[PDB]
């Protein structure tokens, strides 16, 4: 997939543990802590639910057909 | 079968967690939001669900939750003990 990061912004590719690689990748690529931040997707309710596992990540997988992952970061 | 789990703090929510369910139903239930959820630890919160008027109602074992499941959403609250 096509990442769309939102800081509450970044375009990377992603190639699918991945929640981690995928948490890391956002963590090296904003210079500004790992483990202080919290990832999210938006629903089909249109609230903001944070994942931080593979089991997660993958809901997440569903509920973003957009052809783009877009992710909202709050630090 | 897929249950979002409302995290409380300050009536109002704070982290939403979504997940899909199906060793009793009410400990695999709790044991999934104790590992989901950073902020919380097995045994330090309570789980609730909206009743038919929507009011808030807690619940704590298996005979409890098939019964609370009657009402393809599961949308659970949780208040930090």
């Amino acid at each position: 997939l096509t990442v769309k990061a939102y800081l509450l912004i970044a375009r990377f590719s992603f190639s699918f543990g991945p929640c981690e690689r995928l948490l890391s990748r956002v963590a090296a690529l904003f210079p500004a802590r790992p483990g202080g931040f919290q990832a999210h997707y938006r629903d089909e309710d249109g609230d903001l639910v944070a994942f931080s596992s593979d089991e997660e990540l993958t809901m997440a997988m569903s509920y973003v057909k957009d052809d783009i992952f877009r992710i909202y970061i709050k630090e």
